[PDB]
RNA sequence: UGGAGUGUGACAAUGGUGUUU
RNA sequence: CCAUUACACUCCA
């Protein structure tokens, strides 16, 4: 059917203001008519074909358009303002470049306006507007996938040795709250230096020609520079061709005082023209494919992660350059914009209070701004450790570093909290690399040959800084048919011993052998609203695309604490976003249908693990397209009604979707730059904004969270469009407890983005590529199935 | 693979390519 | 311009 319309506006935390980039754009007053095309011959040729339609425009404006501009939409459409005179017209014109090519315009049908005003889902008028955009595009700028732009919106910064900026925007056209809202956003990518060749070449190269003789490095580096480079030439200014260049010749000039500059293969190798170098110029068009030196990137990643002042400045700029106004089309056409950037007056939801062991000098601690360490602290639950071994696995660390390493971890992790056994059962030996399968066994049996019967319960495993499958061998055969946990680290790492490092791989060996290590206050003293009366089991879900299409499955597993997650990963067919794994169901001959998939053998896991059946579901999809929201929200539902009808019969708990998307382009920032609206350091909104005023899908429930603090560049803010929910969740409870929850992440001391239920899946369906060997993945060992393998 | 954040295209392969110099 | 059969930077106590 339909979502879950939006049941309010919540108010929590401390008011601001924040401004995002969401141009308002006021739909047209004038009529609009849509005609089809049909040209012979047939064949595909978009961009020479719309070549076709522009001629067609240009040689029949007055004679049977009637001087009003058509908006041609490429493949099979073509929009016009108001109504042209005829109904039915067939012309011919021909592409220069022969073949002449015949086009019969008709209207067929017309969705005039308004099909989107009565909505604030017909996608008409989003649809006219991108048509309008897209013909502004390829009219004025050069395209290059969707992401279009030209220079002279800012000052091209040179990358080096002949490569240039050319910042640009990606925009797109969203129905909003405001009406129409346009999505400026900025991306840069660099294109080509037109420039004399004599310097370009110079300047390629960094040392002169004319000076030095040529060497075979330096053809290899301008042929591969220069294979796919159009070039015009100079010589005869009144004939210019658009000359391909195929390559770069071996012989010299003799057969202009450059006497040892080669020629090129000037069009292909059937028209062999030979001329020099000075009498061309290199055309702006093309853009640069090859590879760029960490040196040019550095350079253009300076740009593009400018701070968020730089970015809104910049952001205003592309449209105060781009002028809709006084636009042929737009005039001819109706439509308006703004040139401002929109504001809201979101509000900043506070951080919340967490408890640690009733040990330590200080038993709480409140992110200040965010982020928050774990000094002077214990974790809540420390796992004891008694059987434990270390296998090198490099030449570089010796005996003596590897296991120097190996204490220090160990005191830090008493210190943290947790008692770690030193004096490992069987002592390091340094593995060579490659008997990975032999080391592997012989350190698991050596303790059962010795120690009799007390299985291994952290293999620690030292590896080199290039993996080359090690891990995928070590970390697939040290849980598959073997179980075992493992807490790898890198060389690099065993050198440069910090406390940083060893605090915060102690808390993932703490939560990655059975416990948990931080809760908030109010969940553990029962404070939380819709969580913490009935048992709430937070899921998860990820598809990640590569060769199977992997998904994985994360849950909760306890009342008075949401953070220790176990989940299964699994194999299905290739590149679909539903998971149809939820619910199988193969036939036994012996008993009846037997029920299966991850919603089942994950509920059992919750029975046994907390001793209470759950009465709240909340499934917390991520990773899904913005448009197939439907049939998600179709099999991901009735796969989990199915499943929960089958372990016993009539039980439905109340579910709740809330689908995370993180790879969108609409960013916020903070009103004032000049103050301490922002977090003071890197710019950014502070650490929880919820953004429901003004900039969402007016009909429905979602929010701009943006629980992270930003490092560097702009912070992305998570788009937790909440579709479907059966518990009647209050607008201001989905927010408190989607920004309070994403604090309980175990292998951080911070608040990750996409909160830890939509964040370990991405994590569980991304390791399980080594254990990789429709075709089934190896079972996962019971030993580590409850225990939490990859977090 | 200590971890968070945000940055980018196959950092790379082979062959082929009509209106001339 | 057609056909063939994945990396870095920043920051942490
Ligand atoms: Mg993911």
């Amino acid at each position: 059917s339909n979502f879950a319309p939006r049941p309010g506006f919540g108010t929590l935390g401390t008011k601001c203001i924040v401004k995002a980039n969401h141009f308002l754009a006021d739909l047209p007053t004038k009529d609009l008519n849509q005609y089809d095309v049909t040209i012979t011959p047939e064949v595909s040729s978009k961009s020479v074909n719309r070549a076709i339609i522009a001629e067609l425009v240009r040689l029949y404006k007055e004679s049977d358009l009637g001087r009003r501009l058509p908006a041609y939409d490429g493949r099979k459409s073509l929009y016009t303002a108001g109504e042209l005179p005829f109904t039915w017209k067939e012309f011919s014109v021909k592409i220069v470049d022969e073949r002449s090519y015949k086009v019969a315009i008709k209207f067929v049908a017309r969705a005039n306006m308004h099909h989107l005003g009565e909505f604030l889902c017909p996608q008409e008028a989003v649809q006219i507007l991108d048509i309008v955009l897209r013909e502004l595009s390829v009219k004025r700028f050069c395209p290059v996938g969707r992401s279009f732009f030209s220079p002279d919106i800012k000052t091209p910064q040179r990358l080096g040795e002949g490569l240039e900026s050319w910042c640009g925007f990606y925009q797109s056209i969203r129905p909003t709250q405001m009406g129409l809202s346009l999505n400026i956003d900025m991306a840069s990518a660099a294109f080509i230096e037109p420039l004399p060749v004599i310097e370009f070449v110079a300047q390629l190269l960094g040392k002169d020609v004319l000076s030095k003789p040529l060497s075979d490095s330096d053809r290899v580096k301008i042929k591969k520079g220069l294979r796919g480079v159009k070039v015009e030439v100079t010589h005869r200014a009144n004939v210019r061709r658009k000359y391909r260049v195929a390559g770069l010749t071996t012989q010299p000039t003799r057969e202009i005082q450059h006497t040892h500059l080669p020629c090129l293969q000037v069009g292909n190798q059937k028209k062999a023209s030979y001329l020099p170098m000075e009498a061309c110029k290199i055309v702006e068009g093309q853009r640069y494919t090859k590879r760029l030196n960490e040196k040019q990137i550095t350079a253009l990643l300076k740009v593009t992660c400018q701070r968020p002042r730089d970015r809104e400045n910049d952001i205003l700029r592309t449209v105060q350059h781009n002028a809709y106004d006084q636009d042929p089309y737009a005039k001819e056409f109706g439509m308006n914009i703004s040139e401002k950037l929109a504001s809201v007056e979101a509000r900043i939801l506070p951080a919340p209070w967490l408890k640690y062991h009733e040990n330590g000098k200080e038993k709480d601690c409140l992110p200040q701004v965010g982020q928050w360490n774990m000094m002077n602290k214990k974790m809540i639950n420390g796992m004891t450790v008694s059987r434990w071994a270390c296998v090198n696995f490099s030449r570089s660390v010796q005996e003596n570093v590897a296991r120097g390493f190996c204490n220090e971890l160990g005191q830090m992790c008493e210190v943290s909290g947790m008692e770690f056994n030193p004096e490992p059962v069987i002592p390091i030996y340094s593995a060579r690399p490659d008997q990975v399968e032999k080391a592997l066994k012989h350190v698991y049996h050596t303790s059962m040959n010795k120690t009799k019967g007390k299985e291994l319960e952290l293999l620690l495993a030292i590896l080199p800084d290039n993996n080359g499958s090690l891990y995928g061998d070590l970390k697939r055969i040290c849980e598959t048919e073997l179980g075992l946990i493992s807490q790898c680290c890198l060389t690099k790492h065993v050198f440069k011993i910090s406390k940083q490092y060893l605090a915060n791989v102690s808390l993932k060996i703490n939560v990655k052998m059975g416990g948990r290590n931080t809760v908030l206050v109010d969940a553990i003293s029962c404070r939380i609203p819709l969580v913490s009366d009935i048992p709430t089991i937070i899921f998860g879900a990820d598809v990640t695309h590569p060769s199977p299409s992997i998904a994985a499955v994360v849950a909760s597993q306890d009342w008075p604490e949401v953070t220790k997650y176990a989940g299964l990963v699994c194999a299905q067919a290739h590149r679909q976003e539903l998971i149809q794994d939820l619910y199988k169901t193969w036939q036994d001959p012996v008993r009846g249908t037997v029920s299966g998939g991850m919603i089942r053998d994950l509920l059992i896991s919750f029975r046994k693990a907390t001793g209470q059946k759950p009465l709240r579901i909340i499934f917390y999809r991520a990773g899904v397209s913005e448009g197939q929201f439907y049939q998600v929200l179709l099999y991901e539902l009735d796969a989990i009604r199915k499943a929960c009808a089958s372990l016993e019969p009539n039980y439905q708990p109340p579910v709740t979707f809330i689908v995370v998307q993180k790879r969108h382009h609409t960013r916020l920032f903070a009103n004032n730059h000049r103050d301490k609206n922002s977090t003071d350091r890197s710019g950014n909104i502070l650490p929880g904004t919820v953004v429901d005023t003004k900039i969402c899908h007016p009909t429905e429930f979602d929010f701009y969270l943006c629980s992270h603090a930003g490092i560097q560049g702009t912070s992305r803010p998570a788009h937790y469009h909440v579709l479907w929910d059966e518990n009647n969740f209050t607008a201001d409870g989905i927010q408190s407890l989607t920004n309070n929850l994403c604090y309980t992440y175990a292998r951080c001391t911070r608040s990750v983005s996409i909160v830890p239920p939509a964040y370990y899946a991405h994590l569980a369906a991304f390791r399980a590529r080594f254990y990789l060997e429709v075709k089934p993945l190896p079972a996962l060992k019971e030993n580590v199935k409850r225990v939490m393998f990859y977090c």
